């Protein structure tokens, strides 16, 4: 939560701060956008978005949604969870998550993650399956979702207006974490 005035970052910062990229030495403190999208047999629905703050010490940017974020949902309804972040949950942040789908199932969480983090973990690897096989969403955050997120999530100058368009890699750097993110899911037997 850590709500204030806005639930987006203004680019002058974000360009700054959402900078914290491989090839980039200094990082200080990654951003999660979350976005709940609820319905009730078409007609009313509850639209929520904003970022969350990982903590030095307790509960991940990823649990601090479930946490203030979506406390509760009602099983009549059909709630639509968003994530846009660049590095994927921990084998624990992945875990809280999970043990909401496998009770919630008109809920629909999804998560995206531009790069695959810890994704060479024994650990991680059980922990984020899980959540393909209680009903998650992982994909590779595609360059074509920061956009949004880039004109949504983010504060664009005054009169003026650009767009993130990733001249370096749409697709290479897509396939890559794609096979990744997959890989976890995917166990080759041990015969070795
Ligand atoms: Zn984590």
């Amino acid at each position: 939560g850590s709500s204030g005035s806005s639930g987006r970052l203004p680019v002058n910062f974000f360009k700054f701060q959402f900078r914290n990229v491989e090839y980039s030495s200094g990082r200080n403190k990654t951003f999660l956008c979350y976005v709940v999208e609820v319905q009730s047999k078409g007609g009313q629905a509850q639209a929520t978005q904003g970022y969350l703050e990982d903590e030095h010490a307790g509960a991940h940017a990823e649990e601090a949604f479930f946490n203030t974020i979506l406390p509760a949902f009602d099983p009549a309804l059909k709630y639509n969870v968003t994530w846009y972040v660049s590095s994927s949950p921990c084998a624990a942040c992945a875990d809280r998550i999970l043990k909401t789908l496998s009770k919630t199932k008109n809920l629909r969480l999804l998560i995206l993650v531009s790069r695959l983090f810890m994704w060479e973990e024994p650990e991680v690897q059980a922990a984020l399956k899980k959540l393909k096989e209680a009903g998650c969403k992982l994909r590779i955050m595609k360059p074509q979702d920061f956009e949004y997120i880039w004109q949504n999530f983010v504060e664009q100058e005054e009169g003026e207006s650009k767009a993130f368009e990733p001249w370096e890699d749409i697709q290479e750097n897509f396939l890559y974490y794609e096979e990744k993110l997959a890989d976890i899911l995917k166990s080759g037997p041990s015969s070795g």
